């Protein structure tokens, strides 16, 4: 860049300099390690770890650390990293995207920053697209890591949960984006801490950042699980409840509770052939379903809270009664209603846990990535992952010839030209590589070759292994390979025998894909390390690409000017029109994803509280403090309900409140009216709470001292998991359900936030309350064992784009 | 907060602790400065500056620095900052928003962090809403700053550009948001560096951050200037050009240039009674208008580049000829076209420079703010200005009584109740404060009092001075003040004589404004420092607030249930419905602004290059390097045009190119064909460029050695200003013009970016080219003096929200 406009490349210029300087300092001390014993070298790692355990930091040991690795690699592999490669690693160490054109040795370069970061033993995941690339890579680069004395673990979805913990224990872990992700998810559904495979997320080096952070990040990671046909239960509950309907079946107003601690119910409910008094392993399922049936009958009313329709039981916004979108009542209350209205009780598969690759890779303490095509989306990376794509120089100047797109009028008449180009180069002995975007493309162009008499090999994505070795031999003399959508990406083709004299590897594009990155990856599959090559792109006016840009007015001026006569056309202005459009597509996609995150950022805020909070229980010793805090919190909300905003100071329905505390937290007639006569609301809390401690000390004294510590963990876990899971599916219902009925001035996202959080607060209070009750009014039976709220099989999948 | 949900206030909890600790350390050493001589204390500043000039940093000297100020204030003002106030300052020093309820002494607190940051003498602006608050503040707090030995300057729009430089030279500068902003703008329109009032932006302490960063930031700062009826010029140009139309009037194709360096034109153009050969002070105006008229005739065609309509001359997107929105041809080319088509030649007022308060206050190296209501928009602050609102504790626990809104059916029947409340408290001797949102409110409620016989004072925003002193006496016995939209905000009312016994200051809300912050500011105007008070809000079903939420379905259930009988109503669920709606309004506003910035962020990127680049010329000594780089850059683009993408290697229209170089950069017949016969395109550059140096050394040798250094600065300045100004107005045309015709999948913002940048590149190349020419083919005349491209009067204003 020359002229005023050059100032743009200024921020990325000062950076590339530091890295160029550093690359020299690393090359300076190349003598200190050049002539040394393998053991003395390996012992360098220990010196580094020690210095780090003392003041030193990663940056301090950067030049030296890089030196060691640069050398170590020469010994293990016949390769000694170039200044550019050293520059790349630093970039990566900085937390940026290091864009380095294919054939620059990205893989090896990845070891410099991975090594330096793996010294504190905090861990370093090196994510990749498929299982194969990760295996291969960890096997070859592992040698350099291990040699210098580092543990390198591999992670696959085949590996038992045990085999995993192992790989995540390693100094450096290789894996795929999908695996890493699901593990995170499954790790938060764990019952006992030791079931978790992952360690705290440290540093992530994403190889092929675009494919991973951008492409495969268009949809979220979903873990679901259908219902075990639990329809027969809801009906029963609905039926029974209709029986006993006596005033001796409490349901105070201000509380909005349908308490059933009375004998008339406590006993008659057991007459439904239950395992009798056993109110623990049975107090969950049956009791949970019976309270909802009781609430759906005594609290909810056919035409004041919900609206029954030929579809389902739709809710109604209290203020200005508006029909709720894809909203539902939590904890199966929606079910109790459908049963009460006899309407179809919808039993579907729920979404247990979810997260976006965006919010996922953002958890790591530091992130970084490498790829060939990164500038195209440069604006997004910096946006979502606060990473600046640093365009790393090339070892040798490029000499590959990039020819201007050749336009064609007829689609089929286009491919007939492509087949020719391929054919004529084949005879010269030049290795050709035609890339396509669709299967029919590689298919129909393959038959053109079979009828023309030219040997070739199709590259449909069936098995990464096979393609890998087939691509390598794509630079030989009679080489003619038809690649579809970057078949074996990651493996660069090295020019065959003296193929350089015969020109070079000439790549042929049968059409340009939406994102430039894609046809740029194809384009760069030639000319690695100054090699000679030519890149040709064939475009016809019939390409779906054209028809989506609205190029009809240009199609006319083309035919209206007997232009379609001149078969090949190289219109500079039409090529720009094409790219200018790809940019539009890329922009929209960037929106879809930018939107996706925004919606998940609502869940993220929530997951943060639940996941962190859950973890505490799973990994705790004295759960009392946590529990008590949940009990006292549940209590206050109760005290606050019977003592509203100064509504007649000492003239509150005090008599009714004490009735509730005796039916919820403390036993019957344990709290006398006089106890709460002439005391502020705050006063009351400390007061009746101190009576909870009494019944608590007794609960822990009458029962086992430490078996109680388990009672707490079992209850709180089940409480949390019960709700959270129902909430997540509910949040997923809401997110897509809103898209239907909505016209208000406020955007849909605002609603999702406001309604979503409000739903969250309900679950928190419901958890706090459920948690408190069981602790105070439930007894231990046959055995106390944490149970999995998830029933049946679980599925780990990611939605296809749509 | 109690229970699981408490974990949310965790991030803001660890922060408030550091600040509580620090506040103690600052209180620890209160003895070191307690008993000391004024001089010894003042000498502390010097010790600090010295320590800073050596290793020490602001954080290091924080506890000590705060100590000094805390003490210094006690001496100057009878006040000694509380721990909370010390905590606030630290927050501010951190770069956060310190939210501290009215009456917490925000002003004084502002000195702790302002002082500490003003030690390196880099400057510190303390922005405020109006001129008065800034004066007052700088006068009272200045004393503490000056005392400790610091220069405190005030900035007003009345102050001459000279008086300004002074205020911005000060150690600490007080000012208003609007002033600061315009100064920045005007500072970049400066001809000679020394005309600039501002210094590099350092630290900004925004008092009333919400009002400034959020409220008054709903629109941009615009500086415009209409045209001096320069219509008679365009017509003439259009007319003349039609005359000479001989092939001896060059206009090559590939170049797309309408060069008029031939004698047939060079002379006949002068026959239009020009000041003759004078091609310098005249070579700008007349020549610029004549080339556009020549281009609008030889390059543009009635129905292939533009479309003439009863409106104007609309452009047409080349590929798939689409009618351009509010786009226009730059450099008055659009004019040459309207003249050529005789169509109305639109002469309007242009927008010279613009910026958003968002992008403005983001320039400062560090930013921070203080206010009472900040949590409401907490999500936005962190978003746009990366600031976390830290909710600072109160010196004393609050005891003000916040009563639930009282709902009314009839609007007028509501106010009749308000007047009563006001009246009954007046008799008791309690000072009342009724706030309104509209003038008619305070108006009509004022007559209710005049007819009832109660003394009061209206507070329409006429003069900040007056209201200030009227508000102070709003806490006395027979005090009854009617405030409208926070009249004298910034001035807290101190309870009158023993007024505390008579209850306290009871504030009355005649309606709740859209944003809660607003009715929260009103609400907090009572109870400062544990004072006793009551806050009452009156809402009626007729309030415009209700009618915009769609509360009709609730209006019915209210009347359909003979509810309107019970005049006052305190529905907990209806109050929530109200706030839940205010939140919606606030969300939308947050969008309008979030959108505003996004559009300006396109300009920001551009301003960055031009402004920075311009500044270089204004403040440079050896402009050659800059110029040459602009000439060589302009040259390359030319060489690249005649030598397209490998289109017949040595078979380029070489003969025509040399013709252009001789008509643009070098003189006639200076470059021979043989010179460019068998040389790569890169080869050519270095080649014909070396001949530019020759004619350059000669231009600088034949003419003055250093008067040339002025020739460069004059030309480049005029070149830059010519275009930039036209571009800015063009960008402003485009931004609002797009909103009309647009349906494509891509959002409007994407278009603005893509088209906007493309427009930018044109101006850069046009500048680079214009700059190069004049330097090589223009001569010095009567005098060489930088001229202001701006003609007539200039206006500095900000659009009202709409």
């Amino acid at each position: 860049m020359l002229g005023i406009l050059n100032k743009m490349f200024d921020p990325t210029k000062r950076t590339l300099n530091r890295y160029e300087k550093i690359a020299n300092d690393i090359d300076a001390i190349r003598g200190d390690y050049e002539n040394l014993s393998d053991d003395a070298l390996k012992h360098k790692t220990i010196e580094f770890k020690e210095r780090l355990e003392k003041g030193a930091t990663t940056d301090d040991l950067l030049v030296e650390a890089f030196a060691v690795v640069r050398e170590a690699s020469r010994r293990v592999t016949g390769m000694f990293p170039f200044k550019v490669q050293l520059m790349g690693g630093v970039a990566l160490h900085d937390g940026n995207i290091a864009e380095m054109k294919t054939g620059e040795g990205k893989t090896l370069t990845s070891t410099l920053p991975v090594y330096l970061n793996a010294l504190t033993g905090k861990g370093v995941h090196v994510v990749t697209v498929n299982e194969y690339l990760a295996s291969r890579d960890a096997e070859q680069m592992g040698k350099i890591f291990e040699f210098l004395g580092l543990t390198v673990g591999l992670n696959l979805n085949s590996m038992s949960k045990d085999e995993k913990r192992e790989a995540y224990a390693a100094d450096i872990t290789y894996s795929t984006n999908n695996e890493l992700g699901f593990d995170y998810l499954r790790d938060n559904m764990v019952l006992y801490k030791e079931q978790m495979v992952q360690r705290p997320l440290h540093f992530a080096v994403i190889d092929q950042v675009d494919s991973i952070l951008i492409d495969e990040a268009r949809t979220p990671l979903i873990i679901s699980g259908q219902a075990a046909k639990s329809t027969k239960l809801y009906v029963q509950a609905n039926a029974f409840v209709r029986t006993l309907k006596a005033e001796k079946d409490y349901t105070y107003d201000i509380k909005t509770k349908a308490v059933q601690l009375t004998e008339e119910g406590m006993t008659k409910a057991e007459k439904a052939f239950g395992i009798d008094n056993l109110f623990d392993v049975k107090h969950v399922a049956l009791n949970h379903h019976i309270n909802q049936a009781l609430k759906a009958h005594v609290a909810m009313q056919k035409d004041v809270d919900y609206v029954v329709e030929d579809g389902q039981v739709v809710i109604v916004d209290s203020f200005t009664g508006r029909l709720m979108k894809g909203r539902r009542y939590s904890e199966g209350l929606h079910q109790a209603i459908e049963a009460k209205e006899g309407l179809e009780i919808q039993n579907e598969s729920m979404t247990l846990a979810t997260i976006t690759f965006q919010n996922y890779f953002r958890m790591y303490e530091k992130l970084a990535g490498m790829t060939g095509t990164a500038k195209t989306e440069e604006e997004e990376f910096r946006n979502i992952y606060n990473m600046q794509v640093v365009t790393i120089p090339t070892n040798r100047p490029v000499v590959r010839d990039d020819r201007p797109d050749l336009i064609y009028r007829t689609m089929e008449g286009k491919f007939k030209a492509v087949a020719e180009d391929v054919a004529q180069r084949y005879m010269t002995g030049q290795p050709v590589l035609v890339g396509t975007v669709a299967v029919e493309t590689s298919e129909l162009i393959s038959k053109l070759l079979k009828n023309k008499g030219i040997p070739h090999q199709v590259l449909n994505a069936k098995n990464h292994e096979r393609e890998a070795q087939i691509i390598e031999e794509a630079g030989q003399k009679g080489a003619v390979t038809i690649a579809t959508n970057m078949a074996g990406k990651g493996t660069d083709i090295k020019l065959g025998e003296g193929v350089k004299e015969l020109g070079g590897l000439a790549v042929v594009g049968t059409e340009r894909h939406e994102s430039r990155r894609i046809d740029n990856q194809l384009r760069g599959r030639s000319g690695r390390q100054g090699d000679p090559g030519i890149t040709q792109f064939y475009l016809s006016m019939e390409d779906e690409l054209m028809r989506r840009f609205g190029a009809e007015r240009t199609m006319a001026m083309l035919d209206r000017f007997g232009m379609d006569d001149s078969t090949p056309i190289q219109s500079k202005m039409v090529s720009r029109a094409v790219e200018s459009s790809q940019k539009r597509v890329e922009g929209n996609n960037f929106d879809s994803r930018k939107q996706l995150l925004q919606y998940d950022d609502v869940l993220r805020q929530q997951r943060e509280v639940i996941y962190k909070q859950r973890f505490e229980v799973i990994d705790s010793e004295n759960l009392r403090e946590i529990v008590e805090n949940m009990i006292k919190s549940s209590l206050e909300r109760a005290i606050a309900a019977y003592t509203p905003r100064e509504e007649l100071p000492e003239e509150w329905k005090l008599d009714g409140l004490v009735d509730l505390i005796n039916t919820t937290y403390l036993d019957e007639g344990a709290l006398e009216k006089s106890d709460i006569f002439g005391k502020e609301p705050d006063e009351m809390l400390e007061l009746i709470m101190d009576r909870i401690i009494t019944k608590y000390n007794e609960k822990e004294e009458q029962f086992g001292k430490e078996q109680m510590r388990e009672f707490e963990k079992v209850i709180v876990l089940r409480a949390v998991d019960s709700k959270w899971m129902d909430h997540i599916d509910a949040m997923d219902q809401l997110r897509q359900g809103i898209h239907l009925r909505a016209y208000a001035q406020t955007n849909p996202l605002r609603e999702y936030q406001m309604e979503g959080f409000a739903m969250f607060e309900h679950m928190i209070e419901s958890i706090e309350d459920e948690v408190a009750k069981f602790v105070m009014k439930a007894e231990i039976e046959n055995n106390l064992e944490r149970e999995e709220v998830v029933q049946g099989q679980t599925t780990a999948h990611q939605p296809q784009e749509g």
